[PDB]
Parts: structure tokens; C-alpha cells; sequence
């Protein structure tokens, strides 16, 4: 079995929120630290390859994707929330509704809503540090691949694919896959494809490159008429201006199994083949799993071996960034199965 | 000692939600049924005038302001929420963030967020019926004034001035003041002015009439840089198209007393004079009170007598619709002081 290096930051545990708005209640959050620990434990148990801590790259590569005002806001948000007297975790209460101005207010609640697309992504102490570390995990994995490695697994937490240039939500703060893709471009890779196999639409990634043709964005995901993010991810979203035909959404209905889902994967793979990129970033969620608690696809653990194998056949230098996946007792087997299938395990 | 009739619906108590999102916690809601009961008890106690229940006007006059799809959503929201397995009250978890499509999704969570500007306005059983009655309360007070009375007090609960044609929030669902103003227009009153003295900007009222010169909208409110609604209410918002110069926002900072606020009141009365309307709707909030728990002005109970005095001097047929005010100890004295001052109390 071939080897793959994994990049992991123990600082992920700095993000350990206690509350998630879900169905009118404050529930125990899905995107929990045990996700990353269960994966890493499987990486060591399977001897997948070397495990590295990330390098500190600073905010430069982050700000090639995200606005300076947004990066500023994430650094100060918690301290301003506590200094303003709020007693819970930092959660938006109101936002720019349809018909209101996209105008940045002074107030911390106002800015919370300005910079978000959802209320289920609580911020608290350590969120800044952990989101910073997750971006560096992606960037170190990009560095590994750019310096000779065929592939590298960025064991990111928190995930990234829902974050726009200046919008957080869906458990994501910095868009690690977009940051990795932009890092390839800044280093002289002319074309980069970002393939999102997470159950949910990679709406942040779509928006970040939506008017560009140097970065092909493809997502397979549940129908947004039915699931989050609801307001992007439809198949008619093919790109704007110069980006026209450089975005591809493939949507599936509830109960979709691998025998169907992989037909979309094949169409994604053909789209990538004709684009002929110099690098590949795979935003990898395993919330396509048949027992995933918030998702409605029917992939089995063994199907992730087949997903890994199909991605290797693209023949591309490949960065995997960890996104979703919330059935914790299976998440290690599922995620590492993709890496192991990539390395030739069947 | 002149008299003024009050329209009151016992159906308001059908809205009695248990939770409000606030500072990251689900707290006891501020817009509570005892607001309406405390005002009503003070109406009786001061013998202000005859009290009557509203008439049923149907959805016709409501849809002169609100879109049919929005009205349908409010009727079915709670049934769909419960049938979908949610255990809390109906609260939006995600919305159309900046960079997403204003596209109506099939999913109820999606639609909740599409139709809202905030998450502090829970929907539960009875909300539909209470919102219907509140609008009938305002339409009944409008009927009393159009049939020959100088003024009438619509004891509306829930309030309305934050609701757009198809957005709810700020504790509001149907814009009662806008509905009354439109009823005035539909009955041959050439021009109508809506004056918002609630602590918060009447963003929904502004939006509904923003491109019109036949309905003048004025609001006095706390700086939206600092307080809700945050994304409308700035003084540079003066109307668009045919509505240009027919919207007026007057903002004040924290700690503003009546001596300063009444200077803004005078600028508003002068704007009303030069508009020369055939009718006046006053969106009356007494969250301008020095003891209001969520607001930062410093009006005294006696100041409301003076505000009612000043409004009567405008010499107009006048409908008062009840908006906000959350110090329940003083809410009856404050709101009824406005009507009594209108009738000549000092
Ligand atoms: N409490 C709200 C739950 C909604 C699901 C958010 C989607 C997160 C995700 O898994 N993105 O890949
Ligand atoms: N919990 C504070 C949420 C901000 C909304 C204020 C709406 C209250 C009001 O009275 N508007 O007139
Ligand atoms: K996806
Ligand atoms: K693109
Ligand atoms: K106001
Ligand atoms: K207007
Ligand atoms: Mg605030
Ligand atoms: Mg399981
Ligand atoms: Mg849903
Ligand atoms: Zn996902
Ligand atoms: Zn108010």
C-alpha cells in the first residue's frame, strides 16, 4: 500500500463550542473535536503515512481568498461579544434581509449578521486560533504536494467549503480548499480544479471563483431545494462572465446510493479531464455516508475505497481537505478509506 | 377631556411564544402578552374612550401590502414546521447570505430564512391568528377615522413596522401601519403620512412605500449603526425613483432625552406640514422610555403627554398603531399618555 502524509493540528481542539441552533433549540454541536481525533486515530492505526504538524504561514495566503475586514472580524469577534455583555456563545440574531442594505455596521451583533449565512455556527474562545490552524493545515498539505508529494491529506477542523470571501457559516470560517487552490495558482500552477464530494454544496468555493476560468469548481451534493445551503448549488449555476462554464453543480435526491452518485462523480471526472488542470483539491466530506445524521445519501464505508481509487486515476497532484461527516464511530474508517483507496487499497 | 376609541383583540394572546434568541441564549421573549393587557387595563382605568373588538376584513387589505406567497407562508409555517419533526419553536437557522440567490426553496427551513431578517421572532401555534387579528385591529381603527372620528388607537399585538412586503422580523409579521395607510389610499385619501416614533427604525414601512410619493414615511430611531435593524434607517435613505424626497430618517445616539428627541419630532412635523397629507398613521412605540430594557433613549412618562399634544396640533385624521415598548410596569401609562395628550391632557 502506497503512503500518504497527513497534516494535523492539535489546536483544532481550541474550537469546542457547546451550542448549535437546530430546529428551534440549542443542541450539542455536530462538528465536534472527536471527528478529527477519530480520523487521526485511524490514520495512525492504519499506518497511512507520516503525520506532520502545520507550518505557520500567516494571514497572507488566507487574504488571497478572504477580505481583510472579514479576517479582522474573526480575530476580534469573541472579545467584542463578551465585552458587549452577551452571556451565550456568539450567534447572529439578525442579518441583511432581502430589501436591506449590504452595509457594514459598527455594532457587534450587526457585524455578526453581516458576515454570516446561518445561525448554527457558534463562535467562542479559540475559534480564531482553530480556524487559523486549519488554514495552515491545508497550506502545509499544499506545500507537501507542490514540493514533490503526489498527494497529502489536510485533516482540517473546522471545515471550510461554505465560507465565502467574507461570509462564514455551515461550520466553516476560512475556506481551506479555496486557500489551497489559490496557493497552487500563486505558485505557478496555471489551472486548478476543486472537486467537492461533501454531501453539501461547496457554496463558498463556488462564490470565491465564480467569475474565474483558471479555477474549475465542481460540487456533488444533495438538492439545495431540500438541504443546506438552500440558496446556491443549483445545476443552472454554471459561472459568471469569464467564469462561464467553469462551475458545475451535480445535485442528487434523498436515498441516492453510490451506484447513482458515482455516475455524477464520473461526469465530474470527465469535466476535469477536459479542463486539464495542473493541480486538484478535493474538498472531502464523508457526510455522504448512509448513517450520517444530517444527510440523506446512502454510501457505505467500502464505497469510500472506490471513491479514493477513482480520484487517483485522475493522475493529478491532489490535496484532500477534510470537510463534513458526522457519524463519528464510522468517520475514521470512512475518511481514511478514501486515502487508502487512493493509495491502492480495495 | 376629549375621548378616543381603542380597538383591541383578545386573539393577541394566541401568540405566546416561549423562546427568543438573544445574546446566544433562548430567553423569555420581550414582546409578551402582558404588554397588550397592561395597556388595555390603563385604557379602561383612564376611561380614555370606548373599547371595541375589530371586524374581520379578510386577507384583501393585507395583500395590498404583502405578497400572496408571504401571506401563504405565514399561514402554513407552523404546521409545516411540526410536520417536519422540529421540536423547538419555528426559528430560522440560515438565510440568503450576501452572495447567495434570492430564490424561494421548497424546504421549510429554507423558506423560514428566505422570509425573515432575524431569528428573534419565533413562530408557534396561534401566531397566524394573532397576526391576522392585529391587522384587523389596525383596519378597524382606520375605518373609525374614515367614518368620522378624529383619531383611533389600534392596540396592535403583534407589532408591524419591521415587516416588509415579504419579510418578517423584529417581532412583526404584518405591517399594520402600512396596511392602515394603504386602506386610507384605497378609500380616496390622496396622500398619507406614516410617522414612526418607536425607538427602532420602521424599516418595513420604509421599504413598502420607498418608491412612492403618495405615502410619506418618517422615522425617528436609534442609530442603526448601533441597534436593530442595522441595515436600514440611515439618514441618507431618502427614497428612490418617484419616492425620492418622500422618506425621512432621523437618528439619535445613546442617552438622547426628550429635549433633543423633540427637536427631531419638530423636523418631522414640519416635513408632514409640507407634505400636506389627508391622513396620518402614527407607528407608536414607547420603547423610547428611559427604563426600556432593550433601548437607549431617556423619555419620561410625562414626555408622552407632550408627544400626544404635538401630534394633535398637526390637525390630521390620525390612526395610532401599537408597536414596541418592553418595560411592562410603565407601558400602559406611557402609551395611554400619548392618547390622553392627544385629547388635551397635560
Ligand atoms: N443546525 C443546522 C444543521 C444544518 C447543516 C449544516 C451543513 C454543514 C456541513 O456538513 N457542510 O459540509
Ligand atoms: N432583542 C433585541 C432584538 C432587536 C429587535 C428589536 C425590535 C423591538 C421593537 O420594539 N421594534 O419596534
Ligand atoms: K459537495
Ligand atoms: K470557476
Ligand atoms: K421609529
Ligand atoms: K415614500
Ligand atoms: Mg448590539
Ligand atoms: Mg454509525
Ligand atoms: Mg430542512
Ligand atoms: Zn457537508
Ligand atoms: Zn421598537
Amino acid at each position: 500500500l502506497g503512503s500518504m502524509k497527513t497534516v494535523f493540528s492539535p489546536l483544532h481542539s481550541r474550537r469546542h463550542v457547546k451550542t448549535e441552533l437546530d430546529g428551534g433549540l440549542l443542541i450539542e454541536p455536530h462538528e465536534k473535536p472527536s471527528r478529527a481525533e477519530t480520523i487521526l486515530a485511524r490514520v495512525k492505526d492504519q499506518a497511512l503515512g507520516e503525520i506532520l504538524e502545520p507550518e505557520e504561514f500567516g494571514l497572507g495566503p488566507v487574504k488571497r481568498v478572504h477580505t481583510a475586514d472579514y479576517v479582522s472580524f474573526l480575530e476580534t469577534c469573541w472579545d467584542e461579544w463578551v465585552a458587549a455583555g452577551k452571556r451565550g456563545e456568539a450567534i447572529p440574531t439578525f442579518w441583511v434581509g432581502r430589501g436591506m442594505r449590504a452595509r457594514l455596521p459598527k455594532d457587534i451583533d450587526g457585524r455578526l449578521g453581516y458576515y454570516s449565512l446561518g445561525a448554527d455556527t457558534s463562535i467562542s474562545d479559540g475559534t480564531w486560533e482553530a480556524a487559523r490552524a486549519s488554514a495552515n493545515v491545508a497550506l502545509t498539505a499544499q506545500k507537501l504536494v507542490a514540493e514533490g508529494e503526489r498527494a497529502a491529506f489536510a485533516l482540517c477542523r473546522p471545515p471550510g467549503h461554505h465560507a465565502h470571501a467574507d461570509v462564514f457559516g455551515g461550520y466553516c470560517f476560512f475556506n481551506n480548499a479555496a486557500i489551497a487552490a489559490q496557493a497552487f495558482r500563486d505558485q505557478g500552477y496555471g489551472k486548478v480544479a476543486v472537486l467537492d464530494v461533501d454531501f453539501h454544496h461547496g457554496n463558498g468555493t463556488q462564490a470565491i471563483f465564480y467569475d474565474r476560468s483558471d479555477v474549475l469548481t465542481i460540487s456533488l451534493h444533495g438538492d439545495p431545494d431540500l438541504v443546506f445551503p438552500h440558496f446556491l448549488g443549483f445545476e443552472d449555476e454554471t459561472g459568471e462572465g469569464d467564469g462561464e462554464a467553469y462551475n458545475l453543480n451535480i445535485v442528487f435526491p434523498p436515498d441516492t446510493p453510490f451506484s447513482i452518485w458515482s455516475q455524477g462523480l464520473e461526469k465530474a471526472c470527465e469535466r476535469i479531464r477536459t479542463f486539464a488542470p495542473d493541480a486538484l483539491v478535493v474538498a472531502l466530506g464523508v457526510d455522504t455516508f448512509e448513517e450520517d445524521p444530517i444527510s440523506f445519501f446512502k454510501l457505505t464505508s467500502g464505497d469510500y475505497l472506490k471513491l479514493g481509487k477513482r480520484l487517483e486515476q485522475l493522475g493529478l497532484p491532489t490535496v484532500f481537505t477534510m470537510e463534513g461527516g458526522y457519524d463519528v464511530d464510522a468517520i475514521g474508517v470512512n475518511a481514511v478509506n478514501v486515502m487508502q483507496g487512493f493509495e491502492g487499497k480495495s
